[PDB]
């Protein structure tokens, strides 16, 4: 009936911000080679204040060279003694975010680690000081090379924590003059971190924030008892259709209401990875065609705006928040300066299901809600109104101002289903707008890369999405014809997060492709035992990369070749001998059409009319038999969709 908003009895918890994750894994892969001005426009929709999603927080993966959901991300230390703070795209993204919003909150979290840190085991806790040292170098590098202050550091994404590690990480941060950096744990479930904090005072002293993943809007008693800030440090992960925006809208409010969580962070920031990769299109917006410049400002962007444009880290939640009689919820926040923001959501069950978890049915129906401002809020006489309707339009439309002149801190609204209203004293709200970007277009049916870039802006060539291993621009001054190549640089399996393949692989192109010819120059660096391949119709990647099928044309340094149906190499289409050795450049061609494939070695036919599964479709790919050095050059693909 009448919902009282008041601050006279005091305030609730401090609001810590809304944000999103770039990483886990390679989710921003295809954004770096967007042409201007579109790349810049995309970044504005995400980070420019009073414009789009206007994010308060940016969380990035600390790349460890392993596969972490939609690809691998490069580490700053591939090997022992190696340090490089210019690989990948997270440095860039953080800087671009920081340019638009100097106050954005930066977080880093490892998913995987380079293998050498395990010292012969696939475990990051073998040498506590070493792993901490590795992580802190990243934070230092961020500052020294990019002028970035990392605000929060996590432990190991959705993987066990070690209490002694967390303590050592804190000590190592302090030793390096990073007392200001805070620690969030354990980016998994509420337990065992929450009870551990209650039993171990020294642990309690070093953990600043408890971050839980996909909590279903609820926390647990031990976490509340701890007095720590509680965050949904990873949520959403739903297709950014209308249902995802609904999901997002609902949890943004109810994470605080039901669970005392004062921050929520969406996986992921922007869908800039092939859609046929795991969890495709589960970013706040979509930017998966750098070749065309086409992007989509999806519904979740505006749902975010309803909170982010009208709140900032350091505002406080009111004590008076809750559910509406006929379903839906409201929160309210102030900045202790006379501003008030109110965010109301009526997401229906049928249009707001998140993937994790799925909620039992609940009812929303037409209702009236009366709001009364008590205490220090009585003096508000005017509120701006922002409105969104999900289902088929209207997104973030500014409605007519409401007046509260009646002397009665009150007003009423007619609420229907699947709506959002924001009511705030702030006048800075804006539905940012750029002209529409180019229409959607398939990946180019003819495509070439000779990797001849002397000072590349990024460490890897556009569109190649590593799914196991790490491929990088490589300069070899001692060769002329192959001065500039692409190289696989991992020489041992990472401390994996996912089940990485046993073979390295990078995929590219149009998953819809069915008939195609792929050609590449290859160079095996490891004598006797080394091997490389080129492939087409590759149908799975990311977390599922081990499961990839397609047509794989392998050559080996022992003078042999194989054609397989799978990356694992368990199913043979053909095999034989070849004039092939290490440390020599060969041109490989693989032609797939209908039921049949053929392979060429240096323009000469090696095998032909070999029967392959059909129908089938997928990407082109390159890679190596194990985690081994190899080079690639003059890549070309002609394909039919
Ligand atoms: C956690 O949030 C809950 C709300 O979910 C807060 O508890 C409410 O407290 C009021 C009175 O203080 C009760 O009338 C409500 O019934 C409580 N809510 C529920 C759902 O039972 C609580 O203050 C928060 N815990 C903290 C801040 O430690
Ligand atoms: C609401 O918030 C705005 C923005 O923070 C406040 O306006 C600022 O007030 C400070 C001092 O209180 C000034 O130094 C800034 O220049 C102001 N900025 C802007 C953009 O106006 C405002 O005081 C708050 N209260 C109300 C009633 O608007
Ligand atoms: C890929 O190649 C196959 C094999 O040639 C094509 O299938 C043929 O298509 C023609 C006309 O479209 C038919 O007359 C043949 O009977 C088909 N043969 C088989 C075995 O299916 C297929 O159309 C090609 N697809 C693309 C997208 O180019
Ligand atoms: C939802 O509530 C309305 C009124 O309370 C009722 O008429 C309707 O049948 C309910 N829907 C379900 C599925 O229970
Ligand atoms: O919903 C899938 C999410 C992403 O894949 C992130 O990488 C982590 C791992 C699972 C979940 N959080
Ligand atoms: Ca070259």
């Amino acid at each position: 009936g009448a919902y009282v908003l008041d601050d006279s009895d005091g305030l609730g918890r401090e609001f810590d911000g809304i944000g999103a994750v770039s990483g886990g894994g390679a989710t921003s892969r295809l954004l770096v080679n967007y042409p201007e001005p579109y790349r810049s426009e995309i970044l504005d929709y995400l980070f420019k204040p009073n414009f789009g999603a206007s994010l308060h927080i940016l969380k990035v993966e600390i790349g460890g060279d392993g596969q972490t959901t939609d690809g691998t991300e490069p580490s700053h230390m591939h090997y022992e003694l190696d340090e490089n703070y210019f690989r990948g795209y997270e440095w860039w993204l953080m800087k671009e975010a920081k340019k638009r919003n100097p106050d954005i909150i930066l977080m880093g979290l490892p998913w995987s680690f380079p293998g050498w840190l395990g010292k012969g085991f696939s475990w990051p806790y073998v040498n506590l000081q070493l792993t901490a040292y590795y992580v802190v170098r990243w934070i230092l590098g961020a500052k020294h090379y990019h002028d970035l202050d990392i605000d929060y550091i996590g432990i190991w994404n959705e993987r066990p924590f070690d209490a002694n590690y967390i303590k050592e990480l804190r000590k190592m941060l302090d030793y390096q003059g990073l007392q200001r950096v805070r620690i969030i744990a354990s980016d998994n479930l509420w337990e065992p971190i929450s009870s551990s904090l209650l039993l171990d005072q020294e642990l309690w002293k070093v953990v600043d924030v408890i971050g839980a993943h996909y909590p279903g809007t609820y926390t647990v008693w031990n976490a509340k008892m701890s007095g720590k800030k509680l965050w949904s440090s990873e949520d959403f992960s739903t297709i950014n259709s209308n249902v995802g925006a609904g999901c997002w809208s609902r949890i943004l409010n109810q994470n605080y209401i039901n669970g005392n969580m004062t921050s929520t962070i969406a996986w992921n920031l922007v869908a800039s990875y092939y859609e046929e990769l795991p969890y495709g299109r589960s970013g706040l917006m979509t930017a998966q065609e750098p070749w065309s410049g086409h992007y989509v400002v999806a519904s979740p962007i505006w749902v975010s705006a309803h909170t982010t444009q009208f709140t900032q880290p350091g505002w406080y939640y009111l004590k008076t928040v809750g559910h509406l009689e006929k379903g839906g919820s409201y929160v309210a926040l102030t900045d202790g300066l006379g501003n008030l923001t109110i965010i109301i959501e009526t997401m229906s069950h049928q249009h707001s299901m998140c993937i994790r978890p799925y909620l039992p049915y609940y009812n929303v129906s037409h209702q009236l809600a009366t709001f009364t401002l008590k205490g220090s809020l009585r003096e508000i006489q005017e509120l701006q109104v922002w409105y969104t309707k999900l289902g088929q339009r209207l997104h973030f439309k500014q409605l007519d101002t409401l007046w509260l002149l009646d002397g009665s801190g009150s007003f009423t609204l007619e609420l229907e289903e699947d709506e959002i209203f924001t009511l705030t004293t702030l006048t800075t709200g804006r539905k940012g707008s750029y002209p529409p970007p180019p229409s959607s277009k398939p990946f180019p049916t003819n495509y070439k890369d000779d990797f001849n870039v002397e000072y590349p802006l990024f460490s890897e060539a556009p569109n190649f999405a590593d799914q196991t291993g790490v491929f990088e621009y490589y300069m070899n001054n001692e060769d002329r014809e192959h001065r500039f190549t692409l190289r696989q640089v991992l020489n041992q399996r990472p401390i994996t997060w996912a089940a990485d393949a046993s073979s390295t692989i990078s995929v590219i192109g149009d998953h819809h492709w069915t008939n195609m010819t792929v050609q590449c120059d290859v160079y095996i660096e490891t004598p006797r035992s080394g091997g490389v391949f080129i492939a087409g119709r590759v149908n799975k990647g990311g977390i599922l990369i081990r499961s990839a099928t397609g047509v794989f044309f392998w050559i080996f340094a022992n003078g042999s070749y194989r054609v397989t149906a799978d990356l694992g190499g368990w199913i043979t289409y053909a095999s034989g001998h070849a004039d092939v050795t290490a440390k020599r450049w060969y041109t490989l061609t693989l032609g797939i059409k209908g039921y049949f494939a053929f392979g060429m070695l240096n323009g000469t036919i090696l095998w032909k009319n070999v029967r392959v599964k059909y129908p089938g479709h997928g990407w082109a790919a390159i890679g190596t038999h194990t985690f081994e050095f190899a080079q690639f050059d003059n890549f070309r693909v002609e394909a039919a969709r």
